[PDB]
């Protein structure tokens, strides 16, 4: 059963519900982005009308095998109509493909569900400039003020400057990023470009990243790990035992490993400045947690919101608990009276 927060009141339409079976009254289905937990339930025997951005419907397609006739892709930045319904989609800056959609209700009401989304004051001039919104479907993953962590453009310029340190210092070491899902390309595509080489991967992830529409892809990733040295590998080999085993594969090529596992928000966070980070050492093995986030900070959040001053919020996340929904009411009601809507 389809929970309230998916559903978009005054129309046959559903937002990342796709785990549900048939919903009852569903026209269409919205997919906000091509993360596991959100598509949970697509498959190639899916049925009814979904509708997404150019890059999700490539990833349906291809990944997925969903059949073309049930792909609606949608452009960006455009007045659309959708079973008599207007709706706009923006990009949530989030991971490629990532968007909010914007439904313009006939009864007057508009509506806003960011999807997953990482705010940024550069959102204040997309079209969300010109008009009100009554509700707000708010991505609140890091909605309490613990949640601290730097720009991207810090945590890419902290991991090109150390991966270029040691690679000049060793001309004999491989560098290797962790990967688990589509989202965080630029840090393995910053750190190729730094050192000259095409990053190396396996069949399924180029597949993946080749659904991207990233430009000029062919100049920067490769299948053929002997030309690289900078390799992807599953999250889950990231560590001492797995990257071991990796460099034994690699035929007396390298001597050491330089690792990177971009990771959300860790409590190293509280204390420590992006300047600061070591890795975790033993032997020719070093590997790296870097706080390259793609949902907002505390402060991006709040900011965000006041900007918009939405008439009601409703939460996508930490929604399970009753401490966690009470904790977040009381930081939307701060928001309200220190702005005055
Ligand atoms: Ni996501």
């Amino acid at each position: 059963t389809c929970p309230f927060y998916k559903k978009i009141p005054g129309t046959g339409f559903t937002v990342d519900a796709f785990q549900y079976g048939v919903v009852e009254g569903c026209t269409a289905y919205f997919l906000t982005h091509f993360h596991s937990d959100h598509y949970a339930g697509l498959s190639k025997h899916f049925t009814f009308p979904v509708y997404c951005s150019e890059i999700t419907g490539n990833l349906l397609k291809n990944k997925l095998h969903v059949q073309e006739q049930y792909i609606h892709p949608l452009p960006l930045d455009t007045e659309c109509i959708v079973n008599g319904v207007k709706v706009v989609l923006l990009d949530a800056n989030h991971c490629p493909g990532a968007v909010m959609i914007l439904f313009y209700l006939p009864n007057g009401t508009v509506i806003l569900h960011t999807g997953d989304f990482r705010a940024d004051p550069s959102m204040e001039r997309s079209l969300l400039a010109d008009q009100k919104v009554h509700m707000l479907y708010l991505d609140t993953t890091y909605c309490s003020p613990e949640y601290t962590f730097p720009s991207q453009q810090e945590v890419i310029r902290f991991a090109i400057n150390t991966a270029f340190e040691a690679v000049t210092l060793n001309p004999h070491a491989l560098v290797v990023c962790g990967t688990y899902s589509i989202g965080k390309e630029k840090v393995f595509l910053a750190i190729a470009d730094v050192l000259g080489s095409k990053v190396g991967m396996s069949q399924e992830k180029y597949k993946t990243l080749q659904c991207l529409n990233i430009p000029e892809i062919n100049s920067l990733i490769t299948t053929d790990m002997c030309s690289s040295l900078v390799h992807l590998l599953p999250m889950m080999q990231i560590n001492f035992k797995g990257l071991q085993s990796h460099l034994k594969k690699c035929g007396g090529k390298y001597n050491q490993i330089l690792a990177f596992r971009p990771t959300g928000w860790t409590h190293s966070n509280k204390f420590t400045r992006i300047a600061d980070v070591i890795p975790q050492t033993k032997g020719n093995i070093s590997i790296y947690g870097i706080p390259y986030s793609e949902h907002s900070s505390y402060l991006e959040m709040k900011r965000f919101v006041q900007w918009l001053k939405p008439q009601k919020i409703i939460p996508t996340v930490n929604v399970g608990t009753w401490k966690s929904r009470s904790t977040m009411e009381k930081y939307f009601r701060e928001w309200k009276l220190e702005a005055g809507y």
